[PDB]
C-alpha cells in the first residue's frame, strides 16, 4: 500500500501550531518531547502502528481484512471465521457505563509545582518543596448530560485534578462554583434525579430547564445559592481555561506537629474569568457541541497551556465558629473579603492524551484519595462522597483493580495484601497475602505516621453526640449567601441572572412551580424577584413585597471576588478573531491585522463564502479556513472585516448575519475602510459607537483599539442596543 | 404532604391533549385505557407509588430521607447507615453501557395487523390472519452519537420493530434509507470507527463531517450510495413519523409448501415523507436536542399516532 | 514487626528440593534462574513485597492495619475510613466466574522444542526449526467439578497448552482420552448439564455417578466410546505427569506450497502411563483433594519436570474416506496400528506460577487460536467450539481485553484497529482506528500469505451441500470403537472397567436407567455386559445374549496402545515411598533404603505415630515427615518397613492399617528383618508372595527388587487376593 | 453488586421482600420493576411527595436508629477491654 498523499500532508507537524493550522493528533505524536514522570511511565502501555503488520489480538497476521470467510464468494459466512469474530466481538464490547454524573468531560496531562514549601501548615509531600514537580491529569466536565451531550450547556462544571505524588494519589475533585446545591450526601440521588432527564421520556438532555429540577429547588431552599451561580454567566463558561475551580468542602491540612488547619481549595485561572452569554451558548450547543473539548485540545496543541494557580483559604481550628455560617456547610462560601486565598502553586496543562477512551474515559477520581498531610472534616456532603466514588468505580470500571488501569496507576510504590479481582494485572510474589505473617517477615509493613514518608493517621477530632439522622441547625439558613452573590454582581451580570431564571422557568410547564420559585427569590432580593416575576407575568403579593431581606454575611454587603467581571482580569492570548474576506482584500490591512494579533498570541481564522483561496490586491494568495456558515461568529471572540472589494460580500446574507450575531453577543467588531458599509446591517450611527472599531484602514491604532476591546472580553454597554437587532 | 397544589394542576389530564397543553407523563398514567397483549403482560412488573410508604429495597420504611446517620448533628457519618448506603449504592450503579451504535433512540408501544392473510407466500403466524393483532415495540434512533447526543443531526436513522408474535419474537431491524454503506460485516468496525468520534480527542459528536469518515468513504467507493442518501435531506427527517423504513437486506419468505420467495421489507409513513433543511436541523440540535424524541412522545399523547404500512 | 524466625527457616531454599523438604513457594522465588521468553516478559507485572511499606492501592502508606477508624475506641466505625473501605472492597470483589467446564485445573510454565523442521508438511513457525524454543503455559484439569472440587475424581482430564509462538498464540486444548462423548457441539450443553450436578439440589459434585448422566448416555449411544475410557482406569490417573494427551479432532497442517495434510495431535507422557485404582482414588479425594495439584507443583520444585512428547497422526487428503469411521467424527479414534504417531517434539514443564489466580485462574485457552500452517476441519464438535471460548471469556474475564491479562498476552507483536472495551490497557497512538486509511498510511497493514511470516488464509476446501441440520450418516456407528477399546485392555483393566460401570450404575437411583445402559453394553461385548449385569443383579434376556458384536475397526481386533499397562512404560523417577519408622530404626537399613531411592529419583517420606524425631540405633536423629494417619498410603506408590524395634509399632492400628490399605491398592510393600511380623497383618505366607519384598535386612537385592516392582507400578496379580481382606 | 451483577439483586425472586417496597431508586443493570411514578426524587410536588417517609412509632413506623451517645476521638484503636 501507500494511501497517504505523497506530499505528506496527512501528518501534522510535531510542533506547536495554532487552532486549525494542522489536523489535531494524539498527544505523544503532536508533542513527543513534552514529558513528565506520569507521561513517561505510561510508555510501557503505549502502542505504535507504523510499519507493523495487522494482526489478531493473539498476534496472528491477517491477510484479508476486507472479507468474512464464506463457502463460495456469494455464500454463507462460516462459523470458523475466528478472525471476523474476534474483530466483531471486541467491537461489540467497546462501551462501558458512563459516569453517573459528569459523563461529559475533557481531559489533559500537565504538572504542578508549589511556589514555596508549606511544611509549617502541612506535611503533604507534594507541597513540601518548590522544586517538587507533581504530574497531574485533569478532567473538566459538565454534570447532567451524557458523554455525548454538548459542552456549552448551562450547568455546573466539574474540575477534577489527579495529583501523582510521591506519597500517593491525591485527587482534588471540585467544581467551578464555590458551594454545592445540597447539604447532605443522602439527598444526592434526589437532587441528581431532579436535574437529570425526567424518567418517563428521558428529556431534557444537558438542561436544568424542566419541571423536576425547579420542583426540587422550590421545595429545598438550601439549593438556592448554587442555583444563583448556575443562572449567572458562571454556568456558561467561555472555556475551561477561563473559569474558577473550588474544592467546595472545608478539608484539613495536618502538619508534622499534628496541628490541624481548616482549608478550602481554589483554582485561579491565569487566563482570567470569561463566560459566554446565553443565546451564544445555546446556539453553540448546536453549531459545535464539542466546543470546549476542542478549545482545550487546540489551546494545548498551540502552546496556549491552560494554567491555574492553586490557592488555599486557611482558617485556624479555633476560628471554627467565628462566622455567621457553618464552615462544614457546603452551600456556604467563605467570602474572600473575610478569608483571603493564599497563592500556593501553579498547574500547567501541556499535553493532550493519546487515546480519549483509555486515558480520559477510564480515569477514576475520588475526593477520598487523600495523602498524609491532608484530612477530612464532618461536612455531611463530603462524608457521603467518601463512600460513593469507591462504590461506582467497581461497576463503571469492571472490578476492584481499576487502579491498575494505566491512567490511574500511582507513580509511587504500592504494596499490600489485596489480591485477585477481575482483570488482575499485578502478579504478586509475596509468599504471604495476610498480615501479620512471619513467612515474609511481615512485609510489606505498616509505617508509623510521621513528618515525611509516614503512614496515614486521622487527625483525632473529638466526637460527641448521639447517633441521629439530623440536619445541623447551623445549616438551616438559605438566603444570605444567595443575596451576597447577587449583590456582588455587576448590573449586566444581574440582568443575565434574571434572564437565566426567566428563560428556565418559562420551560417549566406547571405554573405553580414558577410561582414557588419566584417566592424563593423574594426572600433573597426584591428586585431580582420582581424582574423574574415580570418576565413570567407573575405579580408579587403584598406579603412577598414585604419579605425582609436576609442579613449581610459577617458585615459584607458584596464581595467583588464573586463577580466574573467586576474586577478586570482578561487575557487575550489564545482568543480567536474571525476575518471576513472578500475577493480583492487590501493586503496591507491583512498584514497589519495579522501582525498585531500574532504579537498578542491572538489567533485568526480567515473566512470566505466558499473554500479554497482568494487573492489579495497584490497577488497575495490567502487560504480560507472556513465559510461564514461553516465557522459562525459563535466560535470566535471578535470579528474583523478588512477593506477591499466590499461589494463581493456586501449582499452576502451570511456575511451580514455574521456581523449581527457577533453584535448581538457583545463581541468586538472592527471595520476597515469600505467595510464600514456594514454599519447599516448592525445599525451603528455615523458618529460611531463604543465597541465598534472603524477607521480608513487597519493600521496599528485600529488593532490597539480592537485588542483593548478583546481584553475587556465583551461590550457590555451594547446590551441595551441589541434589542432592536433581528438576530 | 401538602406539596401538590390544591387545584390539582400538577397532574396531567389522563386523556389525549395536544403538544404543550399538559406536562407529559408515563404512558400508563397518561393513557390507562390503551392496551395490547404486551402492555397487559408488563402489569406484573409495573410499580405504583401513590399512598405507599417510602422504603428501602428490603421493604423497611424510612423515617428520615433527608439526612445521613451521624454522631451528633454536626458529626461524622456512621458506617452503620445502611439506608444511606443502599440509596447511594443503587444510585451509583444506575448506568449500563449504551448501545455500540444507535445509542440515541426513542421508543413506543403499538400494534400491527396484516390487511389480508399471506399464507400463500409465508407461514409466519403474525401474517396469517387479518384479525390477528401483534403487539409491537418500536425504537427509532440515530447511529453515531451517544445516548445523550442530539436528535436532528445529519445521520442515518434506525427503525427497529419488535413483533411479539404467537410463534415467537420477530425483530425487524431497519434504517430509513434502503441500503447500507458497506457490503461485508467484517468492515463494520472499520466503517463505524471511521464515522464515530476520532479516537484521540473524541470529536465530533453525532456528525460524519470530519476527516476519518470522508477518508474511509474516499477509499471505499461501495459507501457512496448510502453517502448520497445521508447528504440528501433523508439525513435530516422532520420527525420519525415522516421517514421511510427499510430492512435493507434481501430475506426470504417461506410458505407451508416450502417455497422460498426473496423479500425486501419496507415501512411506509402514512403521514408522508418530510425532512428539515440543514441549517434548521443544526440550529435545532442546539435549541432542542430532544426534538424528535419529544415530537414522537407528544404526537402519541395527543392521539396523533405514528402510522406505518 | 519482625516476625520471621531468626534462623531463616521461614523461607525455602531457592534450589530443587524433594516433596515435603521445604515449604512450597511462588515459582520466581523458588527458581529465579529458570527463565523463558514468556517468563521474562511477565517481569513488568511481577510485584515484590520485602522491604516495602504497606500501602493502599493509591500508594498511601498505612500506619495501622489492625483497626477501623472509630469515634472512641469502643465507638462506631466511621464512613470516612477509606483505608478500611478500599481493603474490604477489594476483598469483596476477589472472585470471578469459574470456567463453565474444567473449573478445577492446575497449571505450569515450560518450554517446547521440535526435534526437526516440519517445513515439508506445515509452515507453522514454531515447528520450523529444532533450535526454535517456544515458551508454553499448560493447564491440566478435571471437567465436571467446581474450582474447589477434588483432583482424583473419576472424570476425563483436560490438557491445554498455550504456545507463545513468534507468529501468534497457538492453543492446543485437548483431553487425556482420544475421543469425546458427543458428535456435534449443539448438544454440548445437554451433555454437560447431564454430567454436572442435578439442577434441583446441585448433587453430585465431581462425579458422573448419578441418574442424569447415565440417562443421557443410555439415550445417546455415541457417548459410549468415551464412557468406556472414563469407566476404565484412564478416568483416575496417578498424576497429570502419567496420562496421555490428545487434541481429539482432526485438524489440518498446511505447508508453504499450500498442501493440506490431516492431523490428530498426541502428547506422550515421558514418565509413562499410570493410574490409581477406584477405592484409592475416591478415598484420596477425601484424604487429599489437592493431590494432583500438589504433585505437579512438588514435581516441578523437585526438578522432576513433567515432560511430554508432541506427536502427530498424519493422514493424506486422499485417504480421507479410507477408514471404517469418518475422520471428522470426534467419537472415533484413529488406531495407532493403522496410523502411527510420528514424534514431533518435547515439552518440559519447569516452573510453577507466582500467583495461582493471576496466572492460572485468568488463563484463557482456545482451540480456535491457531497460526498460519494449521487449519480446521468440518468436525462438527470442533466447529461449535470455535464459537464458544471467545464468547465465554467475555464474561468470565470481564470484557474483550482478556488478551491483555499478562498470562494471556502474546510474546510476539500484535497491532490492529480494535479499541476500547472494559479494562483497556494498551494506549493506542495510531491516528487511525479503521482501515483502509490514508492518515496513518494504512498501518498496521495486511500481509499476504507466504511460506514464513505471512497473513493467515484458510485452506480453500470445497464446500457442497444444502443448508441442513443433519448428522452425517457416516457418524451413525457407536459400538465398534467401544469394543476395540475393550478388547485392547488387559484382563485386570477389563475388571476395573466392569467395576467402574458397576459402581456408577449402582448410584443411579432409577433402576430402568441401569437396565438401559446394560442393554447398550450388550451391543458392545457380551462378557462386559454380563459382568456388569451380574454386579447390578440384572439378567440379560436371550435377545441381548445374541446381539451380534460390532465389526472390527478396519480389521483390528485389538490395539495395545489403547491400554495403560499392556506395554510396559514404567518410570520410577518422581514416585514416592512411605517408610514406616519405629523408635530404634536399624540405621544401616535406612542408609541402604534412602540412598537406593535417591539414586533413581524416588522420594521418601519418613512416617511415625507422632511428629518430631526418632533416634536410630546408632544415635542418628530421624526427622518425621508425617504421622501414619497424616500421610496415608493413598499418597505413596510403595511402602517400606525397616528393621528395628518393631514392637513399638506392631500393635499400632494405623501402622497395620497403613499396610492393609497399600496392600489392597496393589502397591509394592517391602518388609526388612523383624518388619516381617507385619506379614500376618496382610496375610502373607511364610514362603512369601510376588509383590512383597522381604529379607533379613534392606541389603543386597532388597532395594533393586522393590524398585523393579515400582517400575511395574502395581501388583496386578494380587487382585484376587484383595477380594476378601477387610480394608 | 458484582456477585449478582448490579444493584437490583433484591429483584431476583428468592431475594424479593413479600411486603411492599417503594422508593425513588431507578435503573441499574437488569432492572425488572417498571416505575410509573412521575417523580424519581423527593421532596416532589408532582406525585404529591409519594412514596412518603413514615415517622417511627410502635407498629409500622419508619426506621429510626437508637440514639446511642457517642463520645471519643477519631482513632484507629482497639478497645483495651478486648485485649
Ligand atoms: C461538593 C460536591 C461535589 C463535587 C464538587 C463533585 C464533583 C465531581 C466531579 C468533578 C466529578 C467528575 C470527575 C471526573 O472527571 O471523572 C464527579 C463525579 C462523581 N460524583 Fe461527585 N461531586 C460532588 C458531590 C457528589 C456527591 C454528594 C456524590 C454521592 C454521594 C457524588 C458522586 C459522584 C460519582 C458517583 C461520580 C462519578 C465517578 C466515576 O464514575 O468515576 N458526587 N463529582
Ligand atoms: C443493514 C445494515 C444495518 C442496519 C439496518 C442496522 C440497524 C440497526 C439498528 C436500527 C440498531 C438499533 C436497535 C435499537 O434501537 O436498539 C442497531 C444496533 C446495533 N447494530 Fe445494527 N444495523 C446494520 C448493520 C450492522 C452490522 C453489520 C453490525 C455488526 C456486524 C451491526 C451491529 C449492531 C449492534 C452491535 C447494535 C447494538 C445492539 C444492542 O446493543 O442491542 N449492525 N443496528
Ligand atoms: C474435543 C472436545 C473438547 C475438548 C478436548 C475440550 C477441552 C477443554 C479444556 C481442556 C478446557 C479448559 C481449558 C483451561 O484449562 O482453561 C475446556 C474449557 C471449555 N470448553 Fe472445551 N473441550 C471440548 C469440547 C467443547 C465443546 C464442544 C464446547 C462448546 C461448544 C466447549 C466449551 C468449553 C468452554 C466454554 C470452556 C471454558 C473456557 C474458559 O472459560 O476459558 N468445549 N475445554
Amino acid at each position: 500500500d501507500s494511501l497517504a498523499p505523497e506530499d505528506g500532508s496527512h501528518r501534522p507537524a510535531a510542533e506547536p501550531t495554532p487552532p486549525g493550522a494542522q489536523p489535531t493528533a494524539p498527544g505523544s505524536l503532536k508533542a513527543p518531547d513534552t514529558r513528565n514522570e506520569k507521561l513517561n511511565s505510561l510508555e510501557d502501555v503505549r502502542k505504535g502502528s507504523e510499519n507493523y503488520a495487522l494482526t489478531t489480538n493473539q498476534g496472528v497476521r491477517i491477510a484479508d481484512d476486507q472479507n468474512s470467510l464464506r463457502a463460495g464468494s456469494r455464500g454463507p459466512t462460516l462459523l470458523e471465521d475466528f478472525i471476523l469474530r474476534e474483530k466483531i466481538t471486541h467491537f461489540d464490547h467497546e462501551r462501558i457505563p458512563e459516569r453517573i454524573v459528569a459523563a461529559r468531560g475533557s481531559a489533559a496531562h500537565g504538572y504542578f509545582q508549589p511556589y514555596k514549601s508549606l511544611s509549617d501548615i502541612t506535611k503533604a509531600d507534594f507541597l513540601s518543596d518548590p522544586n517538587k514537580i507533581t504530574p497531574v491529569f485533569v478532567r473538566f466536565s459538565t454534570v447532567q448530560g451524557g458523554a455525548g451531550s454538548a459542552d456549552t450547556v448551562r450547568d455546573i462544571r466539574g474540575f477534577a485534578t489527579k495529583f501523582y505524588t510521591e506519597e500517593g494519589i491525591f485527587d482534588l475533585v471540585g467544581n467551578n462554583t464555590p458551594i454545592f446545591f445540597i447539604q447532605d450526601a443522602h439527598k444526592f440521588p434526589d437532587f441528581v434525579h431532579a436535574v437529570k432527564p425526567e424518567p418517563h421520556w428521558a428529556i431534557p438532555q444537558g438542561q436544568s430547564a424542566h419541571d423536576t429540577f425547579w420542583d426540587y429547588v422550590s421545595l429545598q431552599p438550601e439549593t438556592l445559592h448554587n442555583v444563583m451561580w448556575a443562572m449567572s454567566d458562571r454556568g456558561i463558561p467561555r472555556s475551561y481555561r477561563t473559569m474558577e475551580g473550588f474544592g467546595i468542602h472545608t478539608f484539613r491540612l495536618i502538619n508534622a506537629e499534628g496541628k490541624a488547619t481548616f482549608v478550602r481549595f481554589h483554582w485561579k485561572p491565569l487566563a482570567g474569568k470569561a463566560s459566554l452569554v446565553w443565546d451564544e451558548a445555546q446556539k453553540l450547543t448546536g453549531r459545535d457541541p464539542d466546543f470546549h473539548r476542542r478549545e482545550l485540545w487546540e489551546a494545548i496543541e498551540a502552546g496556549d497551556f491552560p494554567e491555574y494557580e492553586l490557592g488555599f483559604q486557611l482558617i485556624p481550628e479555633e476560628d471554627e465558629f467565628k462566622f455567621d455560617f457553618d464552615l462544614l456547610d457546603p452551600t456556604k462560601l467563605i467570602p474572600e473579603e473575610l478569608v483571603p486565598v493564599q497563592r500556593v502553586g501553579k498547574m500547567v496543562l501541556n499535553r493532550n492524551p493519546d487515546n480519549f477512551f483509555a486515558e480520559n474515559e477510564q480515569a477514576a477520581f475520588h475526593p477520598g484519595h487523600i495523602v498524609p498531610g491532608l484530612d477530612f472534616t464532618n461536612d455531611p456532603l463530603l462524608q457521603g462522597r467518601l463512600f460513593s466514588y469507591t462504590d461506582t468505580q467497581i461497576s463503571r470500571l469492571g472490578g476492584p483493580n481499576f487502579h491498575e488501569i494505566p491512567i490511574n496507576r500511582p507513580t509511587c510504590p504500592y504494596h499490600n495484601f489485596q489480591r485477585d479481582g477481575m482483570h488482575r494485572m499485578g502478579i504478586d510474589t509475596n509468599p504471604a497475602n495476610y498480615e501479620p505473617n512471619s513467612i515474609n517477615d511481615n512485609w510489606p509493613r505498616e509505617t508509623p505516621p510521621g513528618p515525611k514518608r509516614g503512614g496515614f493517621e486521622s487527625y483525632q477530632e473529638r466526637v460527641e453526640g448521639n447517633k441521629v439522622r439530623e440536619r445541623s441547625p447551623s445549616f438551616g439558613e438559605y438566603y444570605s449567601h444567595p443575596r451576597l452573590f447577587w449583590l456582588s454582581q455587576t448590573p449586566f451580570e444581574q440582568r443575565h441572572i434574571v434572564d437565566g431564571f426567566s428563560f428556565e422557568l418559562s420551560k417549566v410547564v406547571r405554573p405553580y412551580i414558577r410561582e414557588r420559585v419566584v417566592d424563593q427569590l423574594a426572600h433573597i432580593d426584591l428586585t431580582l424577584a420582581q424582574a423574574v416575576a415580570k418576565n413570567l407575568g407573575i405579580e408579587l403579593t403584598d406579603d412577598q413585597l414585604n419579605i425582609t431581606p436576609p442579613p449581610d454575611v459577617n458585615g459584607l454587603k458584596k464581595d467583588p471576588s464573586l463577580s466574573l467581571y467586576a474586577i478586570p482580569d482578561g487575557d487575550v492570548k489564545g482568543r480567536v478573531v474571525a476575518i471576513l474576506l472578500n475577493d480583492e482584500v487590501r493586503s496591507a490591512d491583512l498584514l497589519a491585522i495579522l501582525k498585531a494579533l500574532k504579537a498578542k498570541g491572538v489567533h485568526a481564522k480567515l473566512l470566505y463564502s466558499r473554500m479554497g483561496e482568494v487573492t489579495a490586491d497584490d497577488g497575495t494568495v490567502l487560504p480560507i479556513a472556513a465559510t461564514f456558515a461553516g465557522a459562525p461568529s459563535l466560535t470566535v471572540d471578535a470579528v474583523i472585516v478588512p477593506c477591499g472589494n466590499i461589494a463581493d460580500i456586501a449582499d452576502n446574507g451570511d456575511a451580514n448575519y455574521y456581523l449581527m450575531e457577533a453584535y448581538k453577543h457583545l463581541k468586538p467588531i472592527a471595520l476597515a475602510g469600505d467595510a464600514r458599509k456594514f454599519k447599516a446591517t448592525i445599525k451603528i450611527a455615523d458618529q460611531g459607537e463604543e465597541g465598534i472599531v472603524e477607521a480608513d484602514s487597519a493600521d496599528g491604532s485600529f488593532m490597539d483599539e480592537l485588542l483593548t476591546l478583546m481584553a475587556a472580553h465583551r461590550v457590555w454597554s451594547r446590551i441595551p442596543k441589541i434589542d432592536k437587532i433581528p438576530a
